[PDB]
């Protein structure tokens, strides 16, 4: 029983960029976000092995995570601040769907999200 590789953090045939609103995603955004106390299950990939997850990756085919989104800013990974948003808000429904609705998990993702969405909404225009 085996973890699948992890997201890639570069990709050599993916042209990469600097955009204010990028710069914004990783300084303010993601800062904010990685320091909250309900950060910690979300900033690795999910260790399906550790956490007796065997279903885990049989139902979760998109995994993402904040660990993942970093080292993607701080690459220049990301062509758009619109491809970032979308790998917070697929992390954040991953939870969602795996998870149980009133497990502790959810309400934390919850807390990070209504987080996210306030940071966001001063997201430079471009
Ligand atoms: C992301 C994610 N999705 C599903 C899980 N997790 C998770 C990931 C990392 C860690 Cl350290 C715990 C959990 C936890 C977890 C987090 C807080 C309280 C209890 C838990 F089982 N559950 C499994």
């Amino acid at each position: 029983s085996m973890n699948p590789p992890p997201p890639e953090t570069s990709n050599p045939n993916k042209p990469k960029r600097q955009t204010n609103q990028l710069q914004y995603l990783l300084r303010v955004v993601l800062k904010t976000l990685w320091k909250h106390q309900f950060a910690w299950p979300f900033q690795q990939p999910v260790d399906a092995v550790k956490l007796n997850l065997p279903d885990y990756y049989k139902i979760i085919k998109t995994p993402m995570d904040m660990g993942t989104i970093k080292k993607r800013l701080e690459n220049n990974y990301y062509w758009n601040a619109q491809e970032c948003i979308q790998d917070f808000n697929t992390m954040f429904t991953n939870c969602y769907i795996y998870n149980k609705p009133g497990d502790d998990i959810v309400l934390m993702a919850e807390a990070l999200e209504k987080l996210f969405l306030q940071k966001i909404n001063e997201l430079p225009t471009e």
